[PDB]
């Protein structure tokens, strides 16, 4: 719980970023003996011990050792070290540690194709790599000047600690690649610079509290930039922080009890096998509040988790009190906009929010961009784009798909939306999601969700676009097609015989343009 | 020259940029039936001709007959199209046609060789090139989508505009890719964007900084993307340009001598050729002005040519008045930071720069920057660092040495500097030719250069850094080295008993650092 | 002469500016034992000493004892205090306090008549103001709440100093006003903020392009920004800087051999003076630059000065090589513009710069105005506008008259100019001074000084306008007028038979427009 003056230490302060918070708190003069980071006991550090309780002055050692070592394998400013792992604490170490060397980590998934998890490091110009120990097959025998697990960093290392460390980073320095989940091909290389990658909340301590933070829960998936973002974050704040690698709900629920979270960081699927969870003996009521990144968590979840713990709220005297229940918010980001521009917030009973992301924070622009890059007329729909002060320089060598995903001066998200008169917007698809034709936008996800929210015979469905030779019907299209429903039945469902007519009368029954044809498929 | 009125009205245009200077001038309504822009004849217009004088709207017909052409080929916003020729004028038509679907075209230079141009081209990701006919060998039978030549287009393809025509850019959007032609290696590919190509120009124009550049001749290289700079900012500014492909000496006073340009472009090579011709017989009457936008003119050069033609200077009595020569301008630019980051104007009579390369101008800023990135006081040697709105957003597709050459902020132009009390920079030698000796640094370049000016005996010389295994001492190091000279003499010259302290005795005349030992080769 | 980490301090401090670089120097931690402040013993301080020379801890305690006295008097952050001295250091001390507590210091000059002295003190709604024991009277038995002297500051005062003391300014926060002085009306009061008043220095420190200014003589008038902007940059560069109240040439002289500056400060007539004296036999050679802030010197005196003392060039080793004569340098700055919008050097063999006056300074901007505040092109005539971060947010109390001087967007500095090709700016003259006129555009002042120096003859003229009743002729009118010149024979010359048309053989010749009438005027 940093004092005031501390809160005046770091917003002072023009060198802190996220390539040093580390020796920003050596500059400060933090406790050095206070504990600061939890584990998860998945990182073995050189003396070969498993901490589950690293120390400020442990972290410095862990770190220097580190980095006297990757020294020592000729690791100079610039160079790319590759960290494919699931340790989250061990992710956590290197980061910091090729940092502090002015490397650039760059973080890859333990759980990517080999193969994919090979080009995708090497297209990088990666010097060499760091595992655990069941992805160290993935690398070794490659063509990368070295692979390295935990083993391989012994203490003395920390005795070729070079000249005048640690780097002094430039705001535009990079320090950092990352790349998205839930992808099937080769992800894009995402970097994050000294500034992008904590802008947003350095601009949040700049004027705002930092509340009851206060025990931080990161269940995200370890090679994703929010973990570190929060991590750091709390270590900025004396928050103390819990680096979560298991994304199970039972794995996370289990951290919940032991280290008893005040705020909690995850994905949707953590969130909702957690929901979707016998909670009577779970502890629980230290938690004040959930943080969702990437895929928006269903209503269904947000409303069973939102009502564990309490929360502050606003007292009729305008002082402090303790309501019951917790706050869910969804932050709508992405590893290109670092952070999150939306945040949509639920509390108990509150409303569904439907399509309605809200508006960006204050530090960050949206538009909703017509073909040509002009932001249009509220009622209209067009690709959503952002800028932000916290949004990546480009595809970490992939200058052609960076440009390829900006439209007048935005990067584009990946979709379409509209805004009410009052300049809040609203999600409506994916772009390659929408089909011309004639009697309509069909929006296939919306669509899709709407008969399967209608339809219970259905199991699954695909709007799918039907087009002539040579039409392009697409967003950015002069023409148009049919929109045709692959139907999934399940198993023993009635099927009705109009299939067509039986879909239509739920789309038109919302207004929703009809499809033309509803087919089964074989499932 | 142009009147205030339209003057105001392209300082008003926000939308004005590197990738519509053309469409813009439509929306001024500038004449369409009058000559803008001459050629060398070295390229073939759709309709099979070789045109040498353009006008406005016979160039809107090239461009929207290549645009109508390279989108039935499938080239969308955002793609790549290689443009691999010899041709200025060539190389302008593609830039503008492929600017105009919001596409980027990457120049390459032909002399390039085959392997190294295939894979340059190859790693940009390219949808498909253009080239003359002596260079379609080296891209065809590849993996690019289409490899055409001038013959591939025709008249037809200006009906297959496609609708919205030309794109709108945004300031941030790339128009050009183009490589540094000066040294071997796969080259490096910078990008410009609609903001960057121009953004010196326009800034000048916008404070109204100027003089009549009346004729333009472009002799710069066609693939450095200074020649699109120029060109585009020459017909914005209504000056008729001719786009002179050979840097050969003879061929660009040809030029000269049949165009009879006010102000020249080029680079010092070509200068440098100029200057050592024979203009005893050559009209040079008409330049006023010399711009040279890439390394340093040799200053040898620049007195010869700054005596012929003649130029306007401001009279006792403030209203303008021709004295006889003319005024010539070293651009310090690189292909990262466009052709204009710091100006050395001479004109006859004026005083020798030496190694100053004086102030930046205001849109940028400089700095002399030590090992860590933090700019030193004046006296001292570090790196010369470049920000610039005028600076590139990156290497293409290879963002590792993009940062490899960035520092503290600032984008590393290869060189070490200085700066003495007022701020003015000087430039030493480039950061891999500095040797640390127990005797001080060595710029071995600016070491070979004294040499060969005060010992006829030499016909070149190499000086070169020798220590231990595992000793760094170049400019990147810590520890020190010896530094070695090679001699090569002239034929008939006597070859002195004592080379090593008759090298070091030049040296230590000038004071610099000795060499600790010097042989023949 | 600072050392890179102390650089590095000062480029890293975001809280620096005009109101604060004594707290900051003390943040710094710099030694409070050495001298930083010579003074001509023209200031009591408060044990009743008159201090030759100042330790950076005896500044602090003479600051803070000022700011708790005035913290007493009731001086709170806003308020204005009038400052009337002949004293530089007196106004150095009153400025660094009355700032230090959040207050306006408004410095006004000592020799000004007392009945304009008191109204333009009047106009500011100025709480109190302290004098020089001899303007007093000035000043006492009006309105103003109070009007003190040194006497009455003591060294019990310093224990009223304020918790929370010194003040945090805002960039955008008033820390002085001041005024111009070849003015007729009412002196403009302009006021500088925390960061325009330093701003300029500050960014010759960022980019490291400063040098050795080594010994610092402050010559300018005390109540001119400049000699406070001047002597804060002494001591953050830790430089012994030398407050000289006096002006006249025989005084400066006497500091220049007492304190042996090795770069003075000054106004014209201030170097006129020096440059006419006889200078044999007088030392000084520890000079190596002098800066001109506000007019321009004479050509023929510069010439005088840069002979003395030695400064230091870039020698063939690129190590530097000390070389006679000094460097001249005139800045063409104002109160509204801080000293240096632009340089202009002059070494031994220089070049007569004729009416160039170089380029702006990087930081700021400057342009050609036509009457619609638009920059005209090279070669022709128009209003020298400014615009730059160094500028004052515009006359205290008096927006009509801030408005009134500026035209698209830039302030006027008075000045009639012109450009060439690459941008260089051409003085021509004040825009009073120019007379219009068929056959062309009289400016006055050069035709003048073409005259004084093609006929030696003449000991002086005067160039004017005679037009009827209901015309105004100079630059801001429209109308048109006669130029005369009115001739001052040197004694005894011949006096040719057509005074008329032998002026206008040099102003013809020359290509002047030329006189309608000459006239003898006999003394």
């Amino acid at each position: 719980m940093i004092t005031k003056e501390e809160r005046a230490q770091i917003n002072a302060d023009p060198e802190l970023g996220a390539g040093n918070v580390l020796h920003r708190l050596r500059a400060y003069g933090r406790p050095t003996d206070r504990p600061v980071l939890w584990t998860d006991g998945t990182w073995r550090a050189p003396d070969g011990s498993h901490p589950e309780v690293i120390t400020l002055g442990e972290l410095y050692e862990y770190v220097e050792t580190y980095a006297g070592f990757y020294h020592g394998k000729g690791i100079r400013p610039r160079d790319v070290v590759g960290v494919l792992t699931a340790s989250s604490t061990e992710f956590a170490i290197n980061f910091m540690a090729i940092n502090s060397l002015g490397a650039i980590p760059s973080f890859a998934n333990a759980k990517l194709r080999p193969e994919i998890a090979r080009e995708y490091i090497r297209r990088q110009g990666a010097s060499g790599a760091v595992t655990d120990t069941e992805r160290h097959e993935v690398l070794a025998g490659g063509e990368l000047g070295f692979v390295v697990t935990a083993e391989d960093i012994r203490p003395e290392h920390r005795a070729q600690l070079p000249q005048g460390w640690p780097y002094r980073h430039d705001p535009t320095d990079p320090i950092i690649i990352s790349h998205s989940s839930g992808t099937t091909g080769m992800p894009k290389a995402v970097p994050h610079t000294h500034q992008t990658l904590l802008y947003a909340q350095l601009h949040r301590l700049k004027l705002s509290v930092g509340g009851s933070m206060g025990r931080l829960l990161v269940a995200l998936p370890g090679n994703h930039n929010a973990a570190m973002s929060v991590m750091m974050f709390g270590l900025l704040l004396d928050s103390p922080v819990y680096l979560q690698s298991s994304q199970r709900g039972s794995d996370v629920l289990d951290a919940i009890e032991k280290f008893k979270p005040t705020t909690v960081f995850g994905f949707s699927g953590t969130y909702g096998q957690i929901a979707t969870s016998d909670l009577s003996t779970r502890d629980m009521s230290s938690i004040e509040a959930y943080y969702n990144t990437g895929d928006a968590a269903h209503e269904a979840h947000i409303r069973v988790l939102v009502a564990q713990g309490s929360h502050e709220e606003i007292g009729p005297d305008f002082k402090p009190v303790r309501v019951p229940g917790s706050v869910f918010t969804d932050g709508l980001g992405s590893s290109e906009t670092g952070y999150s521009i939306f945040h949509n917030g639920h509390k108990p009973g509150s409303a569904s929010f439907g399509r309605c992301i809200g508006k960006p924070m204050s530090f960050a622009q949206a538009a909703v961009l017509s073909e040509d890059g002009r932001p249009l007329p509220a009622g209209e729909v067009g690709r959503l784009g952002v800028r932000s002060p916290t949004l990546t320089p480009g595809y970490w060598n992939d200058s052609l798909t960076w440009h390829k995903l900006r439209l007048g001066g935005y990067w584009l998200t990946g979709d379409l939306a509209m805004q009410d008169a009052e300049g809040n917007f609203y999600h409506l698809d994916r772009a390659p999601d929408a089909i011309r034709t004639e009697a309509g936008i069909v929006f296939s996800t919306r669509t899709e969700e709407l008969l399967l929210a209608s339809l219970p015979e259905l199991a699954d469905c695909t709007v799918t676009a039907i087009a002539e030779e040579g039409v392009r019907a697409d967003w950015d299209g002069d023409g148009v097609a049919e929109a045709y429903v692959l139907l999934q039945f399940t198993d023993g469902a009635r099927e009705p015989g109009d299939l067509t007519g039986w879909v239509n009368e739920v789309l038109a029954g919302q207004g929703f343009p009809p499809v033309t044809r509803a087919l089964r498929m074989d499932s």
